[PDB]
């Protein structure tokens, strides 16, 4: 998925308007969590029924999001034979101090994190990719770019260090193993891809988030509300693409609505 | 009771669903305590003849609950030979300091707590059952996931104590017989039944209590203000049984309506 | 009036119903303090018109309220021929620092306290009778339950003192004589008969407060503000007659309506 | 005006019913300082002409109320030649450091007070009069007789001390001659007489002050809002005379509307 | 103007009723800042235009304000040929820190003062003229009475002052040269014209400020807003005039309306 | 620019009426941010086809905002050919950090500041011109005063410094070269010019800023809400080039309307 943009979608006539627009995957939800998150509902597992019905209308991969630390909501959707599990902060916890044991799983599991020591736990509980967490519905981007900055400057910071000892009592306040901390010291990066999440809202904004080393970005529900849904999601796939050229950015981004 | 629901029912109508649903026991009430706890009214045991109404309608136990230290409420309600009395916190407190002295009554007590110490109290003063106690009618799960971590957790870490002096400083500061929490480090488990309670609100959830630990799970009105009660009803205790079965876990957790 | 129920009473004809229902006495008043608490009214003594309408109308005894502190309201209500007055805190008090005289009446008089040094102070004072103060208008019998606790817990307390000059002290900081704390913790009691009140709302709180020591029950305006006042009454009444039978305490308590 | 009763009225005909009833003096005011104090307003002096049309229509004293400290105020209503001046806590004060010069006048003042030290400076700036402040307008007497029980305790507390440096020391702190506190030692009491006031309902009230010490009492437009304005006035007054028998106090405050 | 009143006017012919009253100045502004204050609005100098209106109306010399600061406003002001400028904090501060260079234009201004170095501050920047700062808008006299017993109270204590070198210690902490201080001390007085100004409401106001040693009054739109303006504003200027003659005070003080 | 005034357009015909005026050059926005700020809503770069509309109806210089720190923004805004950037702290920022690295760009920039160390970082980052902050959107002058009187002092203070290695301290605490601060201290001033901006209403408003040292005014969309906004813009653009004559001040504030 490298190089792509994964859409939230609610219907699945908004899932074939994903995958004609260029999308790489979709993300199923019955109820947008930041609609009903200021109602103070709580926000669960979508309907299987739902979710099959969208797997049902397009071809490229489906995801779909629990709670965090509910491993059976991660059981039951493992079952349905979706492409992907987001374990989301944008639901309503389950486990305010256990995540779930994502090694347990063949499915592959995306996870959020703000900072380098949060990003590592994710990992070594099994996560396979990584995401800022944001602020969603919101479309504020500051947040994810504090998140991508962040952990850039913790990496920058950590190398820096000559002493193994002084790298071990790092590892031990982060509650991660040594050997991963090496690791991303080694090599400058985490050991998996790291996608932009929560407040993109513009073409700038994906072209942004590309420029300062995400290796893909998730776009919310905020693509089906605008004037032209069709015209916009096209726009954001074409400036992840082309992230690096301002006259084609200047191009997309004209008479958008 | 083990493996089993006990369901909220405010009349017999509703009973009669719970028990063709497969419930193991009701419990009897007159009103929904969490509805009321927003108005500021105070909130008691319920009229006998209501709950001798639903005793009339099934042949499944019946649970009735009571405020915490009322023990006149529970010596009526034993009279009424009810199956099973619940010392609620969701019910306005009768006496802040006292707990009933439940080991003077012959029918079973269930009562709730949070840690390990509150637990070992509610079972000195007598108690057959414990719960967690959640948080009844908010629908969220989060608070009935810690308080069954939280016990889980104090009786691994007061395990690891090496001095016998230590272990007894500890059950000091539970107001607890020493002998009580001895038993409960060398069987590592309470010497009563724990059961989920408070914010169980789907199917996942009575199954994700269940591979928690807890030996069942009591779930509230929330029941009959979905769509289609008796399909959830039927789901939930299907779940309950089959705890740990991925592929009927999808089963009746598909086009359940709305919640 | 030892072992009976006083009921609060704005009318003649309610004072008639308390007659038949078997109270042992009623208390006059021409406000419900409860309703003017939220008006934030000065409640003061009764107009002696009403009182003396309400005493032509029943043979059981009648008493009356006065002001915490206003000795002028209670040398009115003597002169009236009343049977007893409450010098009470639910009316807004006259004096902030100093309670009536009480002792230079021929009337006798009740006084409320919420503990141990409260209880003696009234009594020194000159009060025959003492009651709970609880909760006025909630109908939330857990305050009457903390004070008759209160009081007991204390009395065991100062039982465990040793030293007659760490008994001295104890009564220097309550200001009441030696003699009087002496004859308490001898006796294991205090010298005048002790009722509940404030937050008894149905039969079984009646049982309860007489199961944890208390004399008697006096009732507030609930009473009437139910759908059958003559049937809550009556039943009130036989609970405290009858406390310790839980099969009567059933009977009285079923089919009661809404409270 | 010893053992007498002094009614707050707002028109000619309502002192005309205080006259009638057994009132010893009337106190002309314009508006009900107690209603538009809860309405936010300044509260002044009130216009002659009104006070004039009150002194022409009773053979009985007239009384009217200046604010605290301001001495023209006082000028004007000294020049129209009412009987006395009330330097009144319930108006809105003029000067709040400094009370009026009160030994400048020749009409007489009477001033508010809560402890002894209040009291003897009143006094030293020149008062022929003291009365409780009370809570004027609420009905509830326990401020009154809170300020009675004060007074009297502090003179007895006095009264004990057995060094004369010692009294000294006192009447410094109290920001008064060492010769007034010690003239108030000797007679057991303040050298002017002190009246009840703020918060008088019923003749129950009026007895009770009485009986506590007080020389004579104030009643507020409270009089004039009850059902029967006549019959309560004259409860009062009857109350006031007979303050120490019970059968008396029984019989006016019977049927009271 | 010594001895005279000055009157807030809105409009050219409120200005020919002040002058008609015996007004000795009267002041221009479009809007009553004290109404916009509860609105969260920005008070500005008033346009050039309605300032010309009211001065082409009257022969009595004509004032306007501008903001703390706000010099350029106050060039505007002068080459319009207006008689005095009032910089008020009764607009909104241009600039927080600095007052305007005022020794640095031809016309005369006036400033407000709390206290003695407030005064001295504005005088020493070149005010020709000191006012109290009250509290305008409110009708109530007390924040004018406290600023001009404060100033009067700060010139007594610093005379009690034997030290010259503690003398220089408190111009320093005012901000200003010790020659200004000293001959202050020396006088007994500040070195320009002091008036009463904020809260003036009535005759009896405005002779009580007098005799206190005000040197003349200002007053606000609330002489418009009483049911008779021409009998208010007669009445005030007739005490200001004769301010310690209690016959006179008392004939213009009878019947007035309401303010 | 030097010495004229920059205003705030939504239109081309708004444009039209700034040229017309005698402004120096136009602010391209498609809402008013201070209107988006009461609603909660994120204020981004403005669409290319409204800034290109406004582009094509002038022939004087546009400028046109994007978010603090975002760069793509400006390489948008760059490769569509305006003539300079606003990096605005009106708009929502979108790094909390970092800045945008203006000195790889072709086209210039503008920035604001509130002191000298803020100057000083967004020159060395690449700013071809500063400005006030001031408080855009409330007409209230006083934050853009501040402002470039706390330049102004901190440049004095630090020219009172004897020793270079407290120079090199001070710089090192601002986060910019000793050569940078070293230049301002030698001669006065920054090595850029410094507008106006914020809260500036009337033509006595810009005035005073050209006379406290400002080089320029920048004037928001409350231009275009008063009565007669050619009118007012002229008379502001006759202010900005005429700031130290009186007579033309007084001439052009006259007979506004509202404002
Ligand atoms: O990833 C680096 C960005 O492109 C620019 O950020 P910077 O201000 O740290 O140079
Ligand atoms: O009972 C233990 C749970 O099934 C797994 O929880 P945990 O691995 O996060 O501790
Ligand atoms: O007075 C004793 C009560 O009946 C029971 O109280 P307890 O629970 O503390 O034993
Ligand atoms: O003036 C004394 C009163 O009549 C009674 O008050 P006392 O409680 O201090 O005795
Ligand atoms: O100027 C002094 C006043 O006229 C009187 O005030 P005072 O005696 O309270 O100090
Ligand atoms: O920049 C100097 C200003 O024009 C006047 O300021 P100032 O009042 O501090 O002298």
């Amino acid at each position: 998925l490298k190089g792509g943009v994964i859409m939230d979608v609610v219907t699945p006539e908004q899932a074939k308007i994903a995958e004609k627009s260029g999308a790489c995957a979709v993300m199923a939800l019955e109820s947008i969590p930041a609609d009903m998150r200021k109602s103070g509902k709580v926000c669960r597992m979508s309907d299987p029924k739902m979710i099959k019905d969208i797997m049902n209308s397009v071809s490229i991969p489906v995801m779909a999001k629990v709670r965090i630390g509910h491993f059976v909501e991660a059981q039951i959707i493992e079952a349905l034979e979706v492409d992907y599990i987001d374990e989301s902060e944008v639901l309503t916890p389950a486990d305010w101090t256990h995540h779930i044991e994502k090694d347990k799983f063949k499915v592959p599991f995306v996870c959020g994190a703000k900072d380098l020591g949060e990003a590592l736990r994710r990992i070594n509980e099994g996560a396979a990719m990584i995401r800022t967490k944001g602020e969603a519905g919101t479309g504020d981007v500051s947040e994810a770019v504090k998140h991508i900055r962040r952990i850039t400057e913790e990496i920058k910071a950590c190398q820096q260090l000559k002493s193994e000892d002084d790298i071990a009592k790092v590892a031990e306040e982060m509650r991660v193993p040594v050997s991963l901390l090496k690791d991303v010291l080694e090599k400058g990066k985490l050991p998996v891809v790291n996608f932009a999440a929560g407040g993109v809202a513009t073409p700038a904004d994906a072209a942004l988030l590309m420029q300062l080393g995400c290796d893909g970005v998730f776009v919310g529900s905020g693509i089906f509300k605008s004037s032209n849904p069709v015209r916009l999601a096209t726009a954001v796939v074409e400036a992840t693409t082309h992230f690096d050229n301002p006259s084609k950015l200047l191009e997309v981004s004209s008479d958008l609505g």
